[PDB]
C-alpha cells in the first residue's frame, strides 16, 4: 500500500482521484497507535477535486492542508514539489500517489500528446 505508482498508475489515479493538488511538505506528524501518518502540505494550487477538501492561499498568505497515509510509507518532509492525488474518507484526505510534479508533468505531457490521457486538466 506505499509502493509508488506506476505512470500509467499515476494517469488513471490523476482522472479518478477525489483531489489532486500541486505543493511541498511542510511537516509529518505521525500516530503511532493508529500507524498513520499526516502530512501537512503548502498548497500551490488545487488542480481539480470531486469534493470540496482543499483551497489555496489564506489571510496569512500561503495555505496549508493535510493528508493522511500509513506511518509505515515513511514520508518525511524535505524540499520538492508533488503532485498529491488521494481519495476522501469521513471528510480527511488520504495519499494514494505523490509524484514529483515535475515527474507528472511529463506524464500528462506524453499522455496529451498520445491522446491516452482519460481527462484533460490543468497543471500550470
Amino acid at each position: 500500500a506505499c509502493r509508488p505508482c506506476s505512470d500509467a498508475e499515476l494517469l488513471l489515479a490523476a482522472c479518478t482521484s477525489d483531489f489532486v493538488i500541486h505543493g511541498t511538505i511542510h511537516g509529518v506528524a505521525h500516530d503511532t497507535e493508529l500507524q498513520e501518518s499526516v502530512i501537512t502540505v503548502v498548497v500551490a494550487r488545487v488542480i481539480r477535486q470531486t469534493l470540496p477538501l482543499f483551497k489555496e492561499g489564506s489571510s496569512e498568505g500561503q495555505g496549508r492542508a493535510s493528508i493522511r497515509t500509513l506511518l509505515r510509507c515513511g514520508v518525511r518532509p524535505g524540499p520538492g514539489s508533488f503532485l498529491f492525488m488521494g481519495w476522501s474518507r469521513f471528510g480527511e484526505a488520504w495519499l494514494g500517489c505523490a509524484p514529483r510534479f515535475q515527474e507528472f508533468s511529463r506524464v500528462y505531457s506524453a499522455a496529451l500528446t498520445t491522446h491516452l490521457n482519460p481527462c484533460e486538466m490543468a497543471l500550470d
